[PDB]
RNA sequence: CGCUCCUCAGUACGAUAGGAACCGGAGCG
């Protein structure tokens, strides 16, 4: 499956946002999910963390907030995230950088970091359930939005 | 006392997608 994603990138000689299609490989964004630890945070760039979708630990729906819809039950579900995020009961999704190249984000360093990039791969602590591609619409702040497949 | 860098530490904390400080190290005023 391949995802594209629609991220708005400065031209610096416009000097305005335009939209740059990038696409992304599902078997390498899977890939990249594997390679990354099974963590929260805890490492140099602090990927993979906590992707918390809308919700506290608890499963409960901050007021005013949808959920990313992934089409898979497991994704889908409320969370449960205790502080650590290391529970022996704990499931929720985990969100780590995912390029077109499919190139691994170097989760470690920390000065000087990688630059984790407009996209996500979205994935299920502990089982690593792939969910989906997720992307900032501009720039790499902001939110982050389902991509299309 | 102030400012820059390291470290503390991607820790504490946070959930608008981020993120300290004390102690310690190196400087300038
Ligand atoms: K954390
Ligand atoms: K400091
Ligand atoms: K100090």
């Amino acid at each position: 499956a391949t995802w594209t994603c629609i991220n708005q990138q400065l031209n610096p000689k416009t000097n305005k946002w335009e939209d740059k299609r990038l696409l992304y490989s599902q078997a390498k964004a899977e890939s990249n999910s594997h390679h990354a630890p099974l963590s929260d945070g805890k490492t140099g760039s602090s990927y993979p963390h906590w992707f918390t979708n809308g919700y506290d630990g608890n499963g409960k729906l901050i007021k005013g907030r949808t959920p990313i819809k992934f089409g898979k039950a497991d994704c889908d579900r409320p969370p449960k995230h205790s502080q650590n995020g290391m529970g022996k009961d704990d499931h929720y999704l985990l969100e780590f950088p995912t390029f077109p190249d499919g190139h691994d984000y170097k989760f470690d360093s920390k000065k000087p970091k990688e630059d984790p990039g407009p996209a996500r791969v979205i994935y299920t602590y502990p089982n690593k359930v792939f969910c989906g591609i997720v992307a900032h619409q501009r720039g790499n702040q902001g939110d982050l939005r389902l991509c299309s497949h």
